[PDB]
């Protein structure tokens, strides 16, 4: 992996093998098809069982529930390699691991845990997280118009932009009565999932609109410990962690491609790579990558030692994704005409990162998170 | 049109009505479809006769040759309205007008002028401009390996990323023997035009690769006055002029849509338009637009009074396109998830502007143009 | 003057002569000493009678009043040349002309007007404008704790950072009872003016604090028409107009000194001026200079025709000062070690611009002004 | 320690203590006077023996030579606290430790090491590093016009901007015959050092001009192992290490002061600290500080394990100093009028950092360092 300040020297042998392993895998199995799957706008479902065979699904979870029980650094490292190929592939794992497996493990009943975690871990049953609604996801609580009225519940509302919306059997829905979380099977009557069309970003992924019309759900399917905005938020903190890592991976990809191109093309007689203005762009790309890996690494250790805070996560997601988005654009610029075609990746990552830059908290909401943490004043 | 500094007060009545009519035509005949066409990646050929009828083709040229004989400001103004819909539509007019109609008029023989200009002006025969080659369009003299050997000339070479490549009957090809310019019919044996596929930018336009294999061209088809790099460059200067204008139009498009969206959406209880962080973005968008129109307007007057220099044009193209590209990205950011779909224009303009940001001299070449201007030293 | 888009072509002969004369005067009489004056932190009072002679004091006001009765462009042009030497010299003229002369003229009694305007205009009785208070000048209405209770009015309050505080005989104090405008002689008992020391910025200018303790002022000394926040505010709009002009005077000053240094000094064998990264800083200081003059010029014409709006003024002050400050910083960067010494102006302007970047509305308040104007929503 | 990511957790008890101690003593002996010393532009020589007593002089050097033999992290930590007060105080320690102590230790004879290192360590004899010359410090090999002829050697040439130049007994002079290094006593006939006046940056520090006119130096005073450009460069790498740390310190200082001010001042009825635009600036400052500590930390560990490269150091110096300069400006902006006076530190740090941003390799030379390292091509 790209590593200027040798942070690998700080990884365990276990962490570095999952990295080596994730790369050989994705390099054999996904990378040769990424262009075509993005172009056609389709998510490669024959890869879910493979991710699963490699332990990409809920990696840090306990083997008891079918988890790989590896470190957070390792989870971050698989996200890194996944995103290095395409953010859509990384999105699937994030959702399944931190937005589905995670809440069940953290807030589910022992019944829910034994029942779902193993099938989710083995890519045998796919899930999706429904928090964002049409009035706007930056206000998670304020725009949550999905209701839940109670030994069975009846759900009514809508969710927008839900990843795995049409692939999932299980949908973690968040509604109000007070915020609660339900494990809603997608085939229970009154539940409809419709895919979003005309997507110019994160095409290698399924995004749906969820419509719950008088959907019936037993109390045995409501997350017992799931209480308040804090429950789904903790789920975003988890997801955001992997993303701060993946962002660095897509950055390696556009960077690597940019210097190769810069080095093979020439201009007023030197090589593109010899010009000061192109060198400055690459220098910036390298500097950002190095800064990003350290944030991600540091956050991985704090996470396992139980001292990681959401604001800390907000910082790394905000910074890393912003850098990756900027780097993707700079790379497309460097590629010139050749960069407007899916022949190079730079623009695929550039578009994909526009989404990553938006979901799991926009650049601005994270700014506010940090802002409030710094001043103690709420400016949202 | 968007006009914060009331520059319309500075336009003649004639110029102001080419603006009103252009928007009426495009608005009922092109904007309703631009989505679909960009989406399926097709250029609406049936609109070429409509542009011809409106006098969009080579607007400043003398009525003698079938031109509308209107002002540069008027040309800039039609480019403005064209780009505001889609850069691809503006590209066609730029090519036909400044990269084709212009070369023939400034460097053609009286025979070539009487023969082609009227057909081109009436959108009866479409042309293209072949300057850029596979090794790098930023050094157009240095990477020009297309050769021409002499009462007939045999041309051999390749051109990459040529607009109207597959629509053109006439191809203005630049080769060396010393730079010369030929009016090469596209059906003369040995001439092949293949379209570029997998385009994520400027999809509502045809881009081709030209391959000239032992193409014979009579001396009667070589541009007599066309001598040196200066000939094709003067064409770019003309083209760059209209682009500085169109850039401002696509800016009005994304800006207008952004404030509308900002005003209609809400979170933490006030409109998105009331937040300090989105008002700053809209404010930047407005500032840039005002700055851009003034540059464009100033250049239009200098142009008609014969005092416009290439360096001045480079400044306007560089500044305006950069600003429009930055504004398109800011708008997509403002639209959130809704901006990643072609349901909003923001991202279509965002992608298109990536191309405009590249062709007709990249951001960096213009910087060097200005740099050389300022210091007298060549740093390319 | 520096004029890459030949805007001097848009100037009348009179407006062009006031500019030539202004530069000749300042070059011979102020530039040679600005370094020592800014150093010892003193404002050259002997220059006040000279400004008067040249007609710098209240230039647009009617000759009946001792005014030069020239255009707004001309006022903008003298500001330009003044700032090109030092912001402190321009500040004196803005205060005297737009913050003192103006309100008396716009809202004064006929007695106040015939009395005060000619003396102020021959540089015979120098004024100041006391609006800002210790709690925050961005909320001029909110933070206005100075009281006025009534045929005489007793005033109590404090004013911070008042230019000409210790030079003024007349002090335009703004207070509440609804905002009223006064015109307090500085010698009327209970009125104290203390200079601010340890100033790093705008050292060639006197800044004071005004303490009004039970100050008695006849109603004959109150601005009859000065009603509401709108009155002291319109005075800021006038001043901000010449500031937008002056900013592009100091930018000509830093840009010019830097291209000269860049062409004169040199590294790995070429000159500084020839490296891509120095060329780029200069291109940017040229691009902004051009954008700024057009904004300033356009505003000057709208002003004389009664079409100028405050939001319009907010835009050019905001853009031009930010550009001139970034340009000053970029220039100090270009000068290297040599730029940290007053031997080069770059840093003196860099420090001064910091103040103009703050007074007469900070960068952010102007952003909010534009924001409210665009959305119709107040976000201050 | 401002420490958002709890990096103090990565520090040994010893390192932690050198930090606590450093802050306690500079807090009592330096902070209360810094404002004044900077003002009158004087370096507090009386603090030199104090620094020595705390072990600030050549902290990582072996106790055998009078060194504290502590870690690089610890050296970085003292630099941090020193700069947090003022860059000029940190500069003295950098010069003495990495630009004077270091070269003697790394390239000196056993006689030079035993003779000088203990007196330097005890602040009993102050040194200065003379590399930069009047034609340009960025090309130190190319602009090194100082010559040394041959056992005495006679030196003649001139050096610019040399910190401690007037405070020193020994001057390390780099000259050509190839690059050689000499330990020139400052009282040897033919050597003169006059100060640089009119400094508006790093005023709490002595900067001199060194003039060597036919200066005689024995071969016993030439650094034996000192060969080539590399020798003096290794010295800068060392110095740049501590600076990447110090930068973080001044950042904490302006940041801390900014939020305090933002919290205590209010506007349209909120505190400044509750505005989205001011929160964003602080958020950025906090993000930069967190990124900067990690870079500094990692570099410290790599350094002690003998794995640190110059390019890695270039990255950290360029990034951290640039961020600290940016943050200082963003703080002055936040302070408003109150920020232009030495009452607030913000502007003193802003001015000091302009120097740090320039010496020990400018922002641009570091960019080129990284550039060359990434592409393998030299663009200087
Ligand atoms: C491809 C894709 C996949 C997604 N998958 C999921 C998923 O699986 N699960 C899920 O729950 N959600 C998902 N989302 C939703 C995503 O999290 C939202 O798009 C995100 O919350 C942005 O919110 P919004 O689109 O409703 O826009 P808004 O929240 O309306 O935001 C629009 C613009 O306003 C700005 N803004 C909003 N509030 C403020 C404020 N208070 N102050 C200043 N600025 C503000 C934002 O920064 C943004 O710039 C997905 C989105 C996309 C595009
Ligand atoms: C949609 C589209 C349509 C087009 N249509 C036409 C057309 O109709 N006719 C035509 O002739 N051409 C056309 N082009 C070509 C276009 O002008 C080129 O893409 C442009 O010149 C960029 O050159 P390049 O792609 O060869 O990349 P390069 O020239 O290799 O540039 C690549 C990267 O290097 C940078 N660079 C290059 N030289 C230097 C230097 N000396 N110093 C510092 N940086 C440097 C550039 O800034 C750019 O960032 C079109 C391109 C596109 C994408
Ligand atoms: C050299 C000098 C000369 C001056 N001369 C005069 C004079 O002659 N007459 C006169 O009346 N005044 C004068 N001033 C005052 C000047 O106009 C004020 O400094 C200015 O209003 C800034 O306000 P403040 O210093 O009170 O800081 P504040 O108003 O407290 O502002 C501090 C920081 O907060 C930000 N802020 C404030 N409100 C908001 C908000 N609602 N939303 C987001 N951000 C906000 C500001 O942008 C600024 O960044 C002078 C100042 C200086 C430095
Ligand atoms: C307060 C202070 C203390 C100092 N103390 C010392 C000391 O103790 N010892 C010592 O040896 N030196 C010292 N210096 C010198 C310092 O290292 C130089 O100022 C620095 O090398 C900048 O070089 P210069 O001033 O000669 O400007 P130049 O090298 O001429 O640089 C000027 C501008 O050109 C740019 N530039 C230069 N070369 C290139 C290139 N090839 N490509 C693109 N851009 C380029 C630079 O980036 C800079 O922006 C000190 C300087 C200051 C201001």
């Amino acid at each position: 992996m790209l590593d200027f300040y040798a942070l690998e020297d700080l990884l365990t042998p276990e962490e570095k093998e999952v990295q080596k392993a994730a790369r050989r895998f994705l390099e054999k199995e996904a990378l040769p098809h990424i262009r075509d799957w993005w172009e056609e706008g389709v998510f490669p479902t024959h890869l879910i069982p493979r991710f699963a065979e490699l332990g990409f699904l809920g990696p840090t979870l306990p083997p008891e529930y079918g988890g790989a029980g590896v470190s957070s650094a390792a989870y971050g490292l698989i996200c890194y390699e996944l995103e290095r190929v395409d953010s859509g592939l990384r999105s699937f794992v994030s959702v399944q691991s931190s937005l589905v497996m995670y809440p069940i493990y953290a807030y589910g009943s022992e019944e829910q845990k034994r029942e779902f975690l193993p099938k989710l871990a083995r890519g045998e049953m796919v899930g999706c997280f429904g928090l964002t609604e049409p009035d706007g996801g930056s206000d998670p609580y304020g725009n949550m118009k999905t209701r839940a009225r109670r030994d069975t519940w009846v759900l009514n509302g809508t969710k927008m932009w839900i990843t795995n919306g049409n692939l999932a059997h299980l949908a973690v829905i968040w509604a109000k009565d007070e915020v609660l979380g339900f494990l809603v099977p997608t085939d229970t009557p009154g539940f409809q999932a419709r895919e979003v069309k005309r997507k110019m970003s994160l095409r290698a992924s399924v995004t749906s609109e969820l419509v719950l019309e008088e959907v019936r759900v037993p109390e045995s399917l409501r997350l017992p410990k799931a209480l308040g905005l804090k429950a789904p938020l903790s789920c975003l903190t988890q997801a955001r962690f992997g993303i701060a890592w993946g962002a660095m991976g897509a950055l390696e990809a556009v960077y690597e491609e940019a210097v190769a191109f810069a080095k093979s093309r020439s201009t007023f007689g030197e090589p593109l790579a010899k010009k000061q203005l192109v060198q400055a762009k690459l220098a910036e790309m390298l500097a950002w990558h190095t800064e990003g890996l350290l944030l991600a690494w540091r956050l991985a250790r704090l996470k396992d030692e139980g001292k990681l805070t959401p604001a800390q996560v907000s910082l790394a997601k905000r910074q890393n994704v912003w850098k990756a988005l900027q780097a993707a654009r700079m790379a497309r610029d460097i590629l010139g005409g050749s960069g407007i075609t899916l022949e190079y990746h730079a623009i695929r990552h550039m578009l994909n990162l526009e989404t990553v830059y938006t979901y799991e908290g926009t650049h601005d909401v994270h700014t506010l998170v940090l802002g409030r943490e710094i001043t103690g004043l709420n400016a949202f």
